[PDB]
């Protein structure tokens, strides 16, 4: 009979450095004899792999260099006629530099039908990179060596997990690849019902301290997923249903400093699939402290409130404010923004407080804000509290 030979590979040909790997050829039942053939570069000499090893077939790899790497392909004898060669198998090797990080351009979330640009981005110089899905595919082969590389995947597949990751590799081996890059999960969102946002203790933070969120819907999503706009990697984190129809997921970001300032949107999605639900209604989160000038708050006509009363809250500042903020403690919900009012030679911003409740008692903060970046806030002012009676 006589057929091709198949050449394989296990558990697989992308195997790290150190741990085994186990090829395999698959001829007639009249297999008498295996040759199996390496190859690393158009002019080597072939690198020949010694029959001491070949034991049925199987060549055992316990221990993998980056000298095993290369073009494989076996070839058997059976009735005086030695069998074509197998289709090549290229065996790689991972784990040999630090990884690069990978990320991407400019939305790790796009609408569906966009094709989004990625890259892979490093410190040391490679002479190229691979982007494998969890079928690689590699960036031109360049001869000097850029430190990233860009690539183009697209369009989008909602029932398909466009799960990524990047490896580089230098020229003189292309088949010796680096660490693997963090797991970036791409996304596709859609209808429908998108889940609710809440923080804790507030929308408005101080350096030092830490915040934890919470995405609700009472759909039953699997993960949640939330991000920032302008961010290009997000965070995943598989949703539990603690309560009876409602899943939840606690995001539990470390100390608050001037990056996690932004607006945040969370939406869910199942296990398996990337349909994903609609974007939530974004909750925008301030840092404190961050900007000069520290703005002072007064009260008119004073802090003693009836019930059916007009009263208004006003800050001051010396420093120029484009926007200021009145936060209530906790719990904080809005919380309130005005811009400001150049009444020389202050600026100032009248809060009013039209006709009154019961719920307008309590302890209120201010801040002053820009518009170069209106996420970050001044320092507080001298907290005013008030009571009603």
């Amino acid at each position: 009979i006589q057929p091709k030979p198949t050449l394989w590979a296990e558990p697989d040909s992308v195997i790290t450095q150190g741990s085994p790997v186990t090829l395999s050829c698959q001829g007639s039942l009249e297999a008498q004899e295996y040759r199996l053939y390496r190859e690393k570069k158009s002019a080597s000499w072939i690198t020949r792999i010694r029959p001491e090893l070949v034991k049925n077939g199987q060549f055992h790899i316990p221990s993998i260099t980056w000298e095993h790497t290369g073009r494989y392909g076996c070839q058997y004898y059976s009735r005086a006629r030695w069998s074509e060669l197998s289709d090549p198998l290229v065996l790689v090797m991972t784990g040999a530099y630090p990884k690069p990080t990978l990320s991407a351009q400019p939305s790790p979330v796009v609408t569906s039908g966009g094709r989004v640009t990625l890259q892979c981005e490093s410190q040391v110089a490679f002479g190229g990179f691979i982007l494998c899905k969890e079928q690689c595919l590699n960036s031109q082969p360049h001869a000097r060596g850029s430190s990233r590389a860009i690539f183009s995947v697209g369009p989008v597949s909602p029932n398909r997990r466009w799960s990524h990751r990047c490896y580089g590799y230098d020229l003189n081996s292309p088949y010796v690849w680096s660490s693997p890059s963090d797991l970036l999960e791409l996304l596709v969102p859609g209808v429908s019902k998108k889940p609710s946002l809440s923080v804790q203790p507030g929308p408005v933070m101080a350096p030092g301290e830490s915040l934890t969120l919470q995405c609700v819907s009472d759909v039953g999503y699997d993960r949640f997923v939330l991000y920032k706009e302008g961010e290009r990697d997000l965070r995943q984190l598989p949703g539990r249903q603690p309560q009876a129809g409602l899943s939840q997921a606690n995001f539990t970001l470390g100390p608050v400093s001037r990056s996690y300032g932004g607006q945040y949107r969370c939406y869910g999605a199942h296990n398996l699939s990337s349909e994903c639900s609609a974007p939530s209604d974004p909750l925008d989160i301030l840092i404190t402290g961050q900007i000069r000038g520290t703005p002072f708050i007064s009260v008119q006509p004073g802090p003693t409130v009836a019930s059916g009363e007009n009263v208004t809250l006003l800050c001051q500042s010396w420093r120029q404010f484009h926007t200021f903020l009145l936060t209530k403690a906790g719990a904080a919900d809005a919380p309130l923004r005005l811009r400001s009012i150049h009444e020389y030679p202050k600026y100032q911003a009248e809060f009013p407080m039209s006709p009154v409740t019961s719920a307008h008692a309590g302890t209120y903060r201010c801040y002053g804000s820009l518009n170069s970046d209106p996420y970050l806030l001044s320092h507080p002012s001298e907290p005013l509290e008030l009571v009603v009676s």
